[PDB]
């Protein structure tokens, strides 16, 4: 008697405890079913997936520098000096069931969890879903993106090996130790001496295992729970307000489109670390500082940092009997990035002047100024990022290595600004596209007009339409206008049957029928609540 | 103008957010203010402490196998075959400022959580805090204890030492193989080969420091919520009963209090992590199978396993071509251990048949038939664990080991059974030494009748007093009674100038009948809200 079960555990429940009016808040809280409000979930979706497959790593991983030959089975690594971290590495590629699979999944999690918090910054910094409240939520979320940013680094450079340890020794070692004042001072207290200490991996993966993902967590904690109790904000919309939340309620559909969405993700993130091979550790010998290749990359989410580094034009200072390196320049530069990411809210703020508490989005176009500076910076954050990978572009796409160098450096100062005028005008044309359509109708086919050959392109109106042809304009509400008659009531009913064979009259018309009847109902709805709510 | 930047400030959070009725509520939860209620806090604070001292141990620590010839500074162990781990805990111990600290107070922390665990275990049992409304409490603090110990056993076993080697090698690898049907697959699976296995320690790290802590972490979790929302239980009392609390608001006096007592318990532990020597891994070599010791104990909570092993009398059983050794049986008697530990509340429920809201505590006297179980179950625990030190008790005091041996063996089912008697008499003892209180009045001076010689103690009432001298007898209210006119109204007043000099009579009088006052509003208020709650 699953139904008898299922209420006599819940009286224990409410007798226990008394969670009746708490759980039925959070059932009842409604979410806004936008799409890019789901870029968020994605990376929480992949940070879950980045613990499950950690802890199975963690599992079968050995962090130090302790040198061992392998003799395991991978032939073409057999007897070769190389560290503890590196042979157990390769143990889990080859010598564990699944577990180069376990790390494939692992390292792609690990991409679309940085992938997906850049894609989820977007949304929210080109939506304005920072301003007035949320401000601290985007810096908490800065600062994940950061941690997420170094967590990574940390992560494909745990498993001691050529490659990542050709970027731990650009970066981590040259930067930190070019720091004027106390630059070798970090770099010995990071490594316990020299660039080669015997402590470097096992700190970085006391770093990566535990400290760096426990402040992700207490903070995706924090994230999450301003995101439920500061109610997420909603796109302008027909019952859509500053003081209501239009949506769906959390327990019949968000939370199932949720699982479902969780579901994909980690199916997407499966079938990737199996059809797509990440970090062959095999193929990139174990790290020593004579040996090195030609691709020398970091992961794509420092991918800028190291692009900035390539393309930095060389400028080192010699104060007396010293020297200020060109990796002084590039810590600034990624302390002045992180700076103003973190700041950004108060910045637009105090510039603009608007501390209205906001809670309805305005659409990208909607705000010309601040998608142009985000495009601006995306156009500048790619270009750094294919600096980086300006080796390989020289080497595929046949251009002189030189050739990229300059082009990048030209580009930092050159693109930033041309993709900055581009989206301005861009924004601005958007909308006068929408200004237009609010006062012309939606465009359909031409027509040419009976008495004389004039050629009229058939319009639909929006809104109510004056005596005579031409309609009474709307007024912008900051919400998308249909521009196709295609998603409107226009040619939308195809024969309900099947893909190869109809069904009966009878029940087609039912069918086309109850959902005309559900349309109707539900704009009627919309309709009589925006009525309500104004006026 | 620091009160207007808070004013502002709360201004500010209460705009961006909406937290004041939620503050309020924090703040204004009561919580009962008994001494016994703040075990518990003991064990978080421990715990906390734990957490800090052990990332600091992290940033030091190499778990790895990886042999290797010490080469440091401890002059006893020079060019000696040992793991990176005993090699990094040596360098923890001598070759990092104040890490021989860090690691003792990390390990003494360690000692007092258990400790705490265990005292606060008791408390809840013996006042029957785990009925109706908190067995789940109970049941998540049981699965708390548990991880406590092992992670403990891990965190010590995590510098391969001689004595956690050896300990090590007895219970996790002997037991292990010890289980019939799957005890050799568990052997492999958790050490990846035979006993020594080149991944047993880095298993164990990322276990106890990342695992384990996180289970633990989120356990606790949900203990604290838990008691913060089913409001703490207490004792009864004169305005105490089972639908109300009363204590101290949280912001004035209990925040305060419990942030002092947080306090102190850190400067215990630092305090015993300067003076007294805990684990000193040096005197230990690095584990080899050949080298032993005579102590070869575990930590204490873990003692009591041990001793039970040493007890058990090697019975093994040898089914059809195969053999069931005596590690079984002590694997099954932890797993009984376990299992009546986290179900006790429920077979409490069962065998007596209380399936009531229960929110005042009993006292243990009042509860004979628990309060005698806890008793023999303590005993127990207490006759295990001298068990397993019997090798340094015969030693030091002159006891044969093998009678050391025998009265543990004895004893395992003779001391709980006087125990259990014991305690039973006791508290029914004590039940009947609180009526003697209820039914004549304290206890006081002797005086000698004036006409005849008779002797009366000249007891003090509790309560109206008859027409004649006897008093009327109170009833039992499941409060203590004071015995002592000590802790009454008398004898209570001494001049309150100072240790050595007096203060004026005027300040003397105005304090002390302000005091006089005081005491007697509180009891005045007490009192009135008694009488109110039912007449
Ligand atoms: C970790 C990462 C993983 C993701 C986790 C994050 C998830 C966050 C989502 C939040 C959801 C939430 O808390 O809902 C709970 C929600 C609590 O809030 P509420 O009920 O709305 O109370 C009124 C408002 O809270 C009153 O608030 P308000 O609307 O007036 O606004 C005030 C608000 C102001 O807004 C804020 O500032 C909120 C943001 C908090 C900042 C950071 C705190 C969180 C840090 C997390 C760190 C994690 C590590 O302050 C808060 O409410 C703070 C609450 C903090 C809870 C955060 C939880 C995490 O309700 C429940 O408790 C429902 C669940 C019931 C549980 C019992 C079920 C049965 C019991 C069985 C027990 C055992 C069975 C055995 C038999
Ligand atoms: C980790 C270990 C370390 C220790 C952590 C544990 C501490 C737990 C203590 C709980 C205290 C608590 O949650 O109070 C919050 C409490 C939420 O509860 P409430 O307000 O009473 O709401 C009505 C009741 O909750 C309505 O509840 P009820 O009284 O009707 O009974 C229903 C109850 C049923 O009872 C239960 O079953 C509760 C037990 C929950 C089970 C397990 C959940 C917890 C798991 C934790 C795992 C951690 C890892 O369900 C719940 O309430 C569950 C709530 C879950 C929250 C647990 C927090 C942990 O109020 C607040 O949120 C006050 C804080 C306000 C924060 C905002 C401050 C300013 C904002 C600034 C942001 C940034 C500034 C930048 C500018
Ligand atoms: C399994 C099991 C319990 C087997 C029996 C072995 C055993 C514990 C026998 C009892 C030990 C005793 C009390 C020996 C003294 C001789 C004796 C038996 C006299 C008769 C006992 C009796 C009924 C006396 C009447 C009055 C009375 C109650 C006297 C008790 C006297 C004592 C010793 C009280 C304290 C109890 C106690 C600490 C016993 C030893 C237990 C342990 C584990 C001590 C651990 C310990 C040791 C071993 C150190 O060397 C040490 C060195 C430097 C700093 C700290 C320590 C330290 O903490
Ligand atoms: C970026 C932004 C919105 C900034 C707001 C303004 C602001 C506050 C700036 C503060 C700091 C400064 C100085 C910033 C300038 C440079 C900068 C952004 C530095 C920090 C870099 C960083 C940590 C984060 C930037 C993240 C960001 C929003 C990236 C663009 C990602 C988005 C939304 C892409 C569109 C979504 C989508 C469908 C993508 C798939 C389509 C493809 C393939 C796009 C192109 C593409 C991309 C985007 C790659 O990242 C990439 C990496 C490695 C190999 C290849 C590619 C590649 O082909
Ligand atoms: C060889 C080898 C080892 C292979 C394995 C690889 C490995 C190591 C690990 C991966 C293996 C596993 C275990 C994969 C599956 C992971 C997993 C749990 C998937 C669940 C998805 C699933 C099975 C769905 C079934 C379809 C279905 C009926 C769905 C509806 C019922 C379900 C499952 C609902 C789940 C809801 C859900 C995602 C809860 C997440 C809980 C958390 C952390 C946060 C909740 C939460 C969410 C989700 C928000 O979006 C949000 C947005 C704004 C403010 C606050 C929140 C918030 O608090
Ligand atoms: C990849 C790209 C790089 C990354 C880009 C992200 C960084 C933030 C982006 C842009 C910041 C500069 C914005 C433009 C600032 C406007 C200046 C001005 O002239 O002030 C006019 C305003 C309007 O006032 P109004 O009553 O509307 O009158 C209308 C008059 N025509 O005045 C004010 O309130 C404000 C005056 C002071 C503003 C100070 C803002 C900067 C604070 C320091 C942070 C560092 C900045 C880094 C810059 C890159
Ligand atoms: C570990 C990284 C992150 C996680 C797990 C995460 C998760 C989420 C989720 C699930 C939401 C609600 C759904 C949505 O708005 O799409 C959200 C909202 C938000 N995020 Fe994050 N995000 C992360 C990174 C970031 C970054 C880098 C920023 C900057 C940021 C700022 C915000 C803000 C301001 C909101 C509020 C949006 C709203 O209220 O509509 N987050 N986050
Ligand atoms: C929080 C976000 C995290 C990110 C972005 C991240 C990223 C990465 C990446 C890219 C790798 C390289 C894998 C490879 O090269 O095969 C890695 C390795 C590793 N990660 Fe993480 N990780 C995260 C969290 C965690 C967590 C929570 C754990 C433990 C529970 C963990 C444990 C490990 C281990 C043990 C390795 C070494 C595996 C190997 O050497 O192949 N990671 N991480
Ligand atoms: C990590 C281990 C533990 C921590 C941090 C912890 C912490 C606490 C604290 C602070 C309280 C409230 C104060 C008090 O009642 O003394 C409490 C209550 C409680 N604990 Fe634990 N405790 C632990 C272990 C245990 C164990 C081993 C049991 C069994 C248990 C069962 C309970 C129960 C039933 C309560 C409710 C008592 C009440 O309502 O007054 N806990 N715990
Ligand atoms: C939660 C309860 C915990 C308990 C009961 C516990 C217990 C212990 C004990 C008794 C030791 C032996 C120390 C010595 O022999 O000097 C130890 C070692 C260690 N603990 Fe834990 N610990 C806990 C949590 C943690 C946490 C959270 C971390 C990491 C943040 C950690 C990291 C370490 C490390 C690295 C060692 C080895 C250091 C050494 O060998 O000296 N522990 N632990
Ligand atoms: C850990 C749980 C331990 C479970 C043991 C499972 C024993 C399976 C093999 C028994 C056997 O037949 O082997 C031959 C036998 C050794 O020789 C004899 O035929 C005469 C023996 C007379 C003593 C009988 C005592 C039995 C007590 C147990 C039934 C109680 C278990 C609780």
């Amino acid at each position: 008697d699953f139904a008898k079960l299922a209420a006599a555990q819940g009286d224990a429940i409410d007798s226990r405890y008394h969670p009746s009016a708490a759980v039925r808040r959070q059932l009842n809280k409604v979410f806004p079913t936008h799409w890019s409000f789901l870029l968020g979930e994605i990376a929480l979706y992949s940070f879950i997936i980045l613990l499950l497959t950690g802890v199975w790593l963690t599992l079968f991983f050995d962090p130090s520098m302790a040198h061992v030959t392998y003799d395991g089975v991978y032939q073409p690594l057999r007897g070769v000096q190389m560290s503890r971290a590196y042979e157990t590495a390769l143990d889990i590629s080859f010598e564990v069931r699944g577990g180069l699979f376990v790390r494939q999944v692992h390292h792609w999690a690990a991409l679309m969890f940085a992938a997906s918090i850049m894609v989820h910054l977007a949304r929210i910094f080109f939506t304005g879903a920072f301003r007035r409240p949320r401000e601290a939520n985007w810096v908490i979320g800065s600062l994940l993106l950061i941690l997420a940013m170094f967590e990574g680094f940390f992560g494909y450079s745990l498993p001691d090996d050529l490659l990542s340890g050709t970027g731990i020794r650009a970066a981590l070692s040259g930067i930190t130790m070019g720091i004027p004042v106390i630059g070798t001072w970090m770099h010995w207290a990071l490594f316990g001496g020299d660039f080669p200490g015997e402590i470097l991996i096992p700190r970085l993966y006391a770093l990566h295992i535990l400290l760096i993902p426990g402040i992700i967590l207490a903070l995706i904690g924090a994230h999450l729970a301003l995101v439920w109790f500061q109610k997420h904000t909603q796109f302008p919309g027909p019952g859509r307000t500053e003081t209501n939340v239009v949506g769906v309620r959390v327990m019949p559909v968000f939370a199932v489109k949720s699982g479902a969405f969780f579901a994909m993700i980690t199916g997407v993130l499966g079938l990737m670390g199996g059809l797509l091979t990440i970090n062959p550790i095999w193929n990139l010998g174990p790290y020593k500082p004579s040996q090195v290749s030609a691709g020398s990359q970091p992961d794509f989410y420092m991918m800028w940092t190291d692009g900035l580094i390539r393309l930095w034009p060389a400028w080192e200072f010699y104060p007396f009997g010293h020297t200020i390196p060109q990796g002084v320049w590039v810590a600034v530069g990624m302390g002045l990035v992180f700076a103003l990411l973190i700041a950004y809210p108060f910045i637009e703020k105090k510039v603009t002047g608007d501390d209205a508490h906001h809670n309805l989005l305005q659409r990208p176009r909607d705000v010309p100024v601040r998608t142009a500076i985000g495009s601006m910076a995306i156009a500048l954050y790619l270009l750094l990022t294919f600096a980086c990978m300006n080796d390989i572009i020289a080497l595929k796409f046949h251009i002189s290595l030189n050739a990229t160098t300059w082009i990048g450096r030209i580009g930092m100062v050159v693109l930033p600004a041309i993709v900055y005028f581009v989206a301005y005008r861009w924004a601005i044309s958007l909308q006068r596209s929408d200004r237009e359509v609010l006062e012309h109708g939606v465009e359909t086919g031409i027509i040419k007009r009976l008495p004389h050959g004039a050629y009229v392109e058939l319009h639909q109106p929006l809104g109510p339409v004056d005596e005579h042809g031409h309609p009474i304009p709307l007024e912008y509400a900051g919400a998308p206008l249909p521009k196709r008659m295609n998603k409107l009531g226009s040619g939308g009913a195809p024969g309900t049957g099947s893909f190869l064979f109809p069904d009966p009259a009878v029940e087609h018309e039912a069918l086309t029928e109850a959902a005309h009847a559900s349309e109707h109902k539900s704009l009627t709805a919309l309709k009589e609540h925006q009525d309500r709510i104004h006026g």
